[PDB]
């Protein structure tokens, strides 16, 4: 449990109603150091300003934007790279800015300011005779455009397209343009010309295709209004309309229909009482499931048919749809419909919107993981939630007030979360609790310190021992005297690098320091120097034929090298999974989209990192918004490279996947030479993995598609088998 000795005397002994306002009553010292590592409220009283200034400068954005001073302000973000968070700040001080003269000052804050005519005269005239008046400029935000009078030029309209291609939505309804200029742009960067300036007259054919391209409703219904007043409308253009319309493109054409297809209602069937009240008696037409679908957004235009409409979609079993339109058939819904739309349906419905809340209901909800069962507590008490499997702690709970309404929710909360930073300051500092259960929430956390709360499932579950704040212990290299009787390739291999103490080189001599490895050997190993550069040469082994040997047997290098401190990070199969920050965080994560390759490669083709350098090379490598450790960041690429190992490697497995799982895991615990055998049940996993194994000879791409949670048992076993290699690192 995180500690709350020091704020909880500071909510007592000053009768505080909130932790935040306890939070500004701690010692001056304890106050910045918490502000250092984010563990702070959303806001701090004027009494720590001066500490922050001098000591972390990056929080200043945690004081008002009044209480800031102009001086500390362009101190603070002149440093920074992201001042997202100085947002307000950067608006509210806008004229200090400006006043510098400073260009990279004015560039970086140009997004967050909202510039006035006068501000963009203060531009041109403090900038006259460079390049700079259209750099500047091109960083404007949308909230200028649209409180400005001010008109762009047509360079400047340019060099603000290429910055960002979106920009030019606000452009094009700000400002009447050139109708040369607007094909100009069409050609050129694609962009459909929706803007008052269109004056030549369009073919039927060059309206469908400006319609048939727009994304927008509202630049459908801008396009259609313009062309309109250049010329009349044909029945080609009204054909294809009509015939969008019934693809379920509607709020496209809701002005047009209603000025121009009024005598078409019988063509547009079903659709036309979208458009005008009660145009067609519906009962009389053959209606399809598609247009229930598509008319389930419109469902307050056929009001007049609701029962007719809900007898389809009864009669049918049309369940998602009965769902889509749950807010207008509450008085039908008996417990059997409700049943079946929770256990049929595509999506979830809300809690809130099923009006039997029985115990059948409710276990229903908990088999399919609704996020939203603490509803349930109108009806059933906490107690028979948690014997039933509910878990209410989750994000959906947080945007409600049920914390402020059940002091055993917050018990939970502290259950589940209390050793989580991250999450403990969420509820601390960002959700409205009341003084009494803010006391409740810091006297329970107080009174069960240590680790009792979380005995004795969460004590090992992966996210509780990434914040224990572990180290991993690396082992020394043992003497190596190679009398193996390892086939070699029949050509050597040079690899050159800028100097000797690059640490891939430093990694390669290593690699090749270390016995006992199954797929990374190395033979008549020479070097040549040339200034600074440094290659190697030398014969590196053949490759394994069998290909799910070859898997296998990497794995155990990879065990083995990540017992002496070398790591990889797997970004060439997943370029931007990093889950341990979930973890850490306490937010839930699931798998990633895709594995961007096909064919596990052989470990020469990677980079191999030094433990202590590893903390770094993650969060660099994926842009990472803090630096984590080097024990996050090696708990990060082992998650990873077995979830790889395991999906990838079933792919191009031919044993049985139970046996492929258990025996290619076991093979990973030999190379961190922990001596117990993993003994996990596997069948749930392989119904997982089998199944991707499945659509990979369907598919036929480049990359492996995984459906969304869909290896949620995958990660649970990945999770155990890096719980098991911190427990063990951690007796040694």
């Amino acid at each position: 449990m995180i500690s709350v000795t020091d704020i909880r005397r500071a909510f007592l002994d000053n009768e505080c109603h909130t932790i935040t306002k306890a939070f500004g009553y701690l010692h001056e010292d304890k106050a910045i150091a918490l502000i250092k590592i984010g563990f702070h409220p959303t806001y701090l009283p004027k009494v720590l300003y001066n500490n922050v200034v001098e000591f972390v400068p990056e929080k200043l954005y945690l004081f008002k934007p009044r209480t800031v001073a102009p001086l500390d302000l362009i101190s603070t973000i002149t440093k920074l790279k992201n001042v997202d968070k100085f947002a307000s700040h950067i608006n509210y001080h806008k004229n200090s800015i400006l006043i510098t003269g400073d260009k990279s000052l004015i560039v970086k804050c140009m997004p967050y300011m909202i510039i006035s005519d006068d501000d963009i005269r203060f531009i041109r005239e403090q900038f006259v005779g460079t390049n700079s008046i259209e750099y500047i400029l091109s960083f404007i935000n949308k909230e200028s455009i649209y409180r400005m009078s001010y008109q762009f030029s047509e360079n400047e309209i340019v060099t603000i397209i290429n910055r960002d291609h979106f920009m030019y939505e606000p452009i094009y309804e700000h400002q009447v343009l050139d109708s040369d200029f607007l094909k100009t742009m069409l050609d050129r960067y694609g962009i459909v010309p929706i803007n008052s300036g269109i004056i030549d007259e369009l073919c039927p054919e060059a309206i469908i295709e400006i319609l048939m391209a727009v994304v927008r409703p509202r630049d459908a219904i801008r396009f259609l209004d313009i062309v309109n007043k250049n010329q009349l409308t044909e029945d080609s253009v009204k054909n294809y309309i009509i015939n969008d319309i019934r693809r379920g493109k509607i709020d496209y054409y809701i002005p047009y229909v209603e000025d121009f297809l009024e005598d078409r209602t019988e063509d547009l069937g079903i659709y036309a009482n979208i458009f005008f009240e009660d145009a067609i008696d519906i009962t009389k037409l053959d209606i399809t499931k598609t247009e229930l679908e598509h008319i389930s957004k419109y469902m307050n235009y056929y009001t007049t048919y609701i029962d007719h409409i809900v007898n389809i979609i009864l009669q049918n079993n049309y369940i998602d749809i009965l769902a889509s339109i749950i807010d207008y058939v509450q008085d039908v819904l008996t417990e059997e419909l409700c049943i079946r739309i929770v256990c049929e349906s595509t999506n979830p419905v809300p809690v809130t919107s099923l009006p039997i809340h029985s115990t059948l209901v409710m276990v229903m909800c908990i088999q399919m993981k609704y996020v939203d069962i603490v509803e349930f507590l109108d009806e059933i008490d906490i107690d028979t939630l948690i014997e039933k499997g509910a878990d209410p702690i989750t994000e959906y709970t947080f945007t409600t007030r049920w914390y402020n309404k059940h002091n055993d929710l917050i018990t939970l909360y502290i259950k589940k979360y209390g050793f989580c930073p991250m999450m403990m300051k969420r509820l601390m500092f960002e959700y409205p609790l009341t003084k009494e259960a803010s006391d409740h929430l810091l006297k329970t956390m107080d009174e069960n310190r240590g680790a009792i709360m979380f005995f004795p499932r969460t004590i090992c579950t992966l996210p509780y021992l990434l914040c224990c704040n572990y180290k991993l212990i690396q082992k020394p290299i043992p003497f190596k005297e190679e009398n193996r009787n390892i086939v070699y390739k029949k050509n050597n291999r040079v690899l050159c690098f800028d100097s000797l103490e690059n640490s891939a080189f430093k990694s390669l001599i290593k690699i090749d320091s270390i016995p006992g490895l199954k797929t990374y050997n190395m033979k008549d190993i020479t070097y040549e120097k040339s200034n600074n550069i440094i290659c190697v040469r030398f014969i590196p082994q053949e490759s394994i034929h069998n290909e799910e040997r070859r898997i296998k047997l990497q794995l155990f290098d990879i065990a083995r090298l990540a017992s002496y401190g070398l790591y990889y990070i797997p970004s060439r199969y997943l370029s931007s999974w990093t889950p341990v920050v979930n973890m850490i965080e306490g937010r839930e994560y699931t798998n990633p989209q895709k594995i961007e390759c096909l064919v596990i490669l052989d470990l020469f083709s990677e980079e191999f990192i030094e433990y202590q350098n590893l903390g770094n090379a993650v969060s660099n490598k994926y842009e990472l918004e803090y630096t984590i450790s080097n024990y996050q960041a090696a708990i990060n690429c082992l998650m990873s490279t077995l979830l790889i190992y395991l999906v990838l490697g079933s792919i191009r497995s031919i044993s049985r996947t139970e046996n492929f799982v258990l025996s290619i895991l076991n093979i990973f615990y030999k190379g961190l030479k922990i001596n117990e055998l993993l003994s996990e049940p596997v069948s749930g996993v392989c119904i997982e993995l089998n199944k991707i194994k499945d659509r990979a000879s369907s598919g036929d791409s480049s990359f492996i598609f995984l459906k969304k949670n869909e290896l949620s048992k995958t990660l649970s076993l990945c999770e155990k088998v890096c719980v098991e290699t911190i427990l063990d690192n951690n007796q040694s």
